[PDB]
């Protein structure tokens, strides 16, 4: 029976579908990358995750580009919001896909690296210790950073990231020239975690941090995912929002 | 002569013919390198080797046939209406083709290495094993249908990215650029999603080598190791490759 | 407070300001990520963050200031009759601002691991010296003059590939993709020629740093080290600069 | 001197001599950086420094000249009717000055390093040689046609490969971006097919540093070891580069 | 007052055999985890020594009361041969799995926190972070379960060979207030040439008692059903090797 | 002075002064080796050094005072029965003032490589901690009460093989071989139980030797590291001593 | 009866000999095996120690029947300079080649999984994975043929030397009872110091036996034309070597 | 020819004939594990050093010990002549005896790993450098070591070997078991090795240190085997005899 396109056909569902893929694919190619490290030794390494992640936002950024903008970080669509370019009502839409989209990517790394991850941590699922395999889908704060130390990391490098991404695509100012914004991006991001990434693990992405957290908390790694380092989990949720809002107004303050 | 060699039929053969044949000679030398020495090799090295080979196939035979270098990528099209279902055998066998001669390409320039590396004896297992440099072997823990699903959900999220890439309505990559972002393209497969499989997405990267081992002196081995893994590669990258297509066609495009 | 914020030299400040800041923060966050840590450390790390945080500063402030970025280019551009002479000081200026600021952020960043990698004492020498994160000091094994002469030439070689880059009238890299080709430039400068000296080819990038680890509690060892080498980084790059664009300028253009 | 400078033939000299200096400058030191120290040096930083070089080249010199900066390249497209057989001898010895120059200038700057790692001694073969930086030695398990055989079919990939990338008729690199694929394809050739010679495919980036070390204290076993290994880079790529460019005439052209 | 039990020839020989059995444990298991944990602080040539200089002391302190057998095979193939009366064997073997057991429980109560860091918290007999090898023996991945009891046996029947050989008047013997640093030599390079196939757990109370602690301390019910059945090998395989090599010395040599 | 020196108590005075000096010279010699350097340093190189040391330490004084060379063994032996307890203070003295000489001598002989390792800095906690060398710090994970009970036990273990090795109606070592077996019995009590607390149960090994790091530099943080760590290898010993000898002789005595 | 036979003196003579070699070249076999298979249990300070070692035992079990020379050199060297009667030679050598056969076989049988899980199926003389110089001695790559003969006759010579010189009453001697750990000693420091040019195969019945063992179990024909027909080297140049040496003995220090 | 044969039945000819051949079977015995350990990596070790050049004086004791006493050591012929046990015409014969048994060892090891030294060298016979063999026979100061801390350096544990030998072999003091000597003296040796052998190579004997670097001189190493280092040659030719002379002083009025 046919008509069901009419529903596939709407202004909104589109947005919806366009942030869901582009925010699955990108999650699916980072957490892959982060597995590879985590797991075997010749075969990774932390070059390899810093390009995993940024190319695959560049294809991302293809994916979706025109139909929606490719936000896949609800920092960037709060920050976006916030400052006018977006009306406040796309907020649910868009979170709600990016968020569906994160947790099916994890769930698909879970089942395709599932004999690695049995023979690697010797059958048991840890959060801490030599053979936790936890880090592979959220991040945890390291031994010797503090909570607040991990905020001001998160914010510092969301401000950062939301300056650049403005710099970029102001046809205004001094742009990338229209059909070469995705490498630029993607290079973007290689370096945000090349340069500052071994203090918290960036994850400048509530998307890419809390709904892989609760699939572990699910999937059988217990509730010491939530409680690990002082309660650590709500950190990446809101740092970024401050972080994009402060260096998207300062963008548009002093540059633009 | 040149009458003959003017048929546009003929033309595309070797389009793809060549350009199969840089992709593989390429890879397989990464690979090869990765292998045999240990200063001179590494899996980033493998990764970028197999990525821009796809590149520069593309820049050479990228308009006369759309440069698909893969049997996978060219039934997917055929099957959703992109290209006429007559073009198949003449594109399989040119890709089989380039593949077989990259093959032994890369056996030619390499022989000293590989004589001196395996002590003269060409093995499909063990410590000193070289088989594994022209086709794919399952790792240690991996069963067959772990292999099955990989493959095909790899072979899907290429063909999504690829009508992501290059779709005229949707957001495209700048008309002379494709070549980097497909390159790009495979490289981050290779680096995110290669552990499980050795990812041979690539039903011609696969089955071709494999048959010039076999021929060369690597004996029966290559067909019946891993529970007869020879037919895996062959047969999920066309069912990822498909249904990586609708998806994209349906909810996307 | 909006009228006088419109001004030119007011935007051409901030942009210089803002541009540097970037560039350097990735720079120094790069270096420190090799310094402390082994294994998410490396050179070719190091190379990527300076590069690509040049791309990134010239993305940023390109068309309202040219994006200089190095207080040796803009002396160059200014001494061969391309930008005023008044502009010299706000430029400089900024760029020193810039780079204090973004010496203070790395320093509050990563302020922890510095102290778990010391042990809670700074050191400019030894085998666990940590002033080498924000400015460049002289390998074992080199003497001053061969660091003047491994500056200017350095510095020499960046000038005159930047005036290719950039020419109109020659071969130009395509309006809207030069930000790529310079990052790859400064990249490709540190991997062939970055052991000897720590290619502090910039003075911007080597004595704001310098001054902040003094203020900081590193001691005043660190302009008495290795026969007080503070000054070549300052004085070297801008012989070197001019000489690069004056020999382009001359052959090619 | 401008009535002595203006000239056409004298503008297209100076543009190979300063094309093939920058190229060659950046290779030898990545390969300095690889051989005389190991925290900072990789083969794929060998591979990038090469590559991009060759793309600061073309940026400086692709338009006056048409950015050669090689030998075999040069004879290809003189046989093939594309250059003037008169313009033939000033390309080669333009090249031939760069790279003389480029071997004096990087002996200059890595002095200290060459003599601190070989110890005072500069010796062409042993534990601790460094002959190697400047000119390609045949390996230890290789022979002589197993060289010429490597050398001439990578030459052959490298000049299809270029064709490819320039041809306007067929799908070309879009203007203002070939630099780039350019030096991708260098960075590839040297990943995927490097090892067993040292891939030194050009005579101009292969026989002046090699007369470079004659001279300066190296001894005369650079012109004798692996018997007589020093004619083979000078002749197999002007095959190589032929037969490629023919293949990709006849074929996809 | 109780002297009088203390006084006794039964009661001595129980409280020397307990004694050396302790000493020479302690040591052997000391270096095992010292291995097993550490990285630069142990070795298997460390292991060896231990092992076997943990023998000297023994024969020390318990060479004149009762002979210092420390082993069930030992003083199986002497009952066996005539040399001991058949009602010593309890007694010995009481003894020496008393302290066997004693010794396993100061070694966890001395290890406790390494061994925690180690593995993380939780107690495995198999995977990358096991310790419940510290205490017993494992089959390795190559071996099978009659492999291992063949390589058992053979190592059994040369101990017992040499030993008979070191201290036999007749023949060349060491020379008396020597002999202990002669077995000690002998079990070190048992140790270092014929150890890596099994784990030369060529003595029934240097294996069980170990293995009934770490099944009762926490470590599960594994440690009895891991590698087909592991644990009954080296029970009964030494008895047969410590006799045929006794019979073929004196058959022979003697 | 021909007659002070042949009285008894001054003898005895000076031989346990010797035997201790001997020992400890030996023991901390090898253990610096294993700190500063790092192919020429071992665990079994420390274990060698000090039990061979006791051996040599024995063969100088086992006749004149019985060489005990620790503090712990004389309290027990004093306790028990077997000497006087006018002779603990003579003891004690000559132990202490030997340890502490022999502290100085391995100060003396190694100082340049201490000031090349630590870069000039005398640091007690840190990567590049020296004062590890003289005394014995507690390690990463162990806590107080758990060292005091390392301590005691190992001290058991050591003076009941000593009762065993050297009692004439049981079985004892042949005369004069006794100081090879008493170098045998530290050698393994260091490789089998050391690890956990570094295995200084000696009061005489401990103490003179971090009186003198706080004189000469590393400051009081030798005191009161490890939550006051510096009293627990000093009553351990004791109490661990008389219960070893106690059971000895209860049991098998 | 099979008792009246058995105790002629040159029926136990030649049991003597078969044991104490078999004990011998079992423990130094191992060793062997051990460091080459194994990289993480395994070392040469492990090889020198278990066939320096494994010569205590050997002496132990046939020191005073037969005087326990475990070597075709150093018995040829004996019965050369008069000390031996040349009718022994022949019982002496037979026992001493059946000794090391079967301890070969009996090495072979009891790491049989190892080598094969290592080598991967192949047994190799020559590449990564050879398995043939676990039993005897190949040259190695950099050394010719005269090179070895000379180590091999040098080696051998100060052998002989350290042995008259460790066993002279007339001279300063080790003390009776006490001359198993000297030369134990001697041995250890001979592979210490001079082993890694040719294997320090100062020993023919090392050498030979287990060289016809591997070409028969499987190794083919290679073991014989491998290193320009090495094998016969191990043969002859230990009888001048130990003839020299103990001749340079008697004459200077005797 | 019985002539000559009543030339070697003198005192004088046996004691030097005594010395000869402990001295040639101790440096061999050293001087090949030294060479182990410079010119392979896994088939040497500092241990194996400390080994062989500790049981080598064993094997000599045994050889030439009841002839002569076994000094092999320059050092300590001078400290037991100058104490008064030994007459000082028996001196040049033993010094004699012991140089020549030194260079006849230094030529027998380099004979023997001759094709080991040039492939390891590359052909070329270097003092200094990454590839120096000269260290192989003789000892060279390390490159944070100056010299007078090097002179006592070799005193003080001259020092510490002669007090030792002296407690070892005191028949009124606690002596070891006659017959068992050689063994408490080779541990003696070996752990002088292990302890306190790094900061100068332990050269504690004049024999083992000249003898070869005159063979490293006439051989092909070059002249430059006595100019470096600030001319160290002659440190360890007078500073262990007057450590040898006052470790032998203290023992004797303090302990004997």
């Amino acid at each position: 029976i046919a008509k069901i396109q009419e529903i596939l056909q709407r202004k909104m569902v589109r947005e919806f579908l366009a942030e869901f893929m582009s925010t699955y694919v990108m999650m699916v190619f980072g957490l892959g990358s982060v597995a590879h490290m985590v797991l075997n030794k010749k075969y990774g390494s932390y070059l390899g995750v810093n390009l995993g992640f940024g190319f695959g936002v560049t294809m991302g950024v293809h994916v979706a580009g025109r139909i929606s903008g490719a936000h896949m970080n609800a920092a960037v669509t709060f920050a976006n919001c916030a400052l006018g370019r977006v009306p406040w009502r796309k907020f649910p839409v868009y979170v709600l896909g990016q968020f569906l989209g994160s947790f099916l990517a994890a769930a698909t790394i879970y089942s395709l690296f599932y004999t690695a991850i049995l023979h690697f941590s010797g059958g048991q699922l840890m959060v801490t210790g030599p053979v936790a395999t936890a880090g592979i889908f959220a991040t945890y704060l390291p031994d010797h950073m503090t909570l607040w130390r991990g905020f001001l990391n998160e914010a510092w490098l969301t401000g950062m990231l939301q300056l650049c991404l403005f710099a970029i695509t102001d046809q205004e100012n001094n742009p990338a020239l229209p059909g070469t914004e995705a490498l630029v991006i993607g290079i973007l991001v290689v370096i945000i975690g090349v340069s500052l990434g071994m203090n918290t693990g960036y994850a400048i992405n509530p998307s890419r941090d809390l709904p892989p957290r609760i699939f572990t908390f699910i999937a059988g790694w217990g509730k010491q995912v939530f409680s690990n380092g002082e309660n650590w989990w709500w950190v990446p949720v809101v740092a970024p929002l401050l972080g994009a809002y402060l260096g998207g107004i300062i963008y548009l303050v002093f540059i633009g």
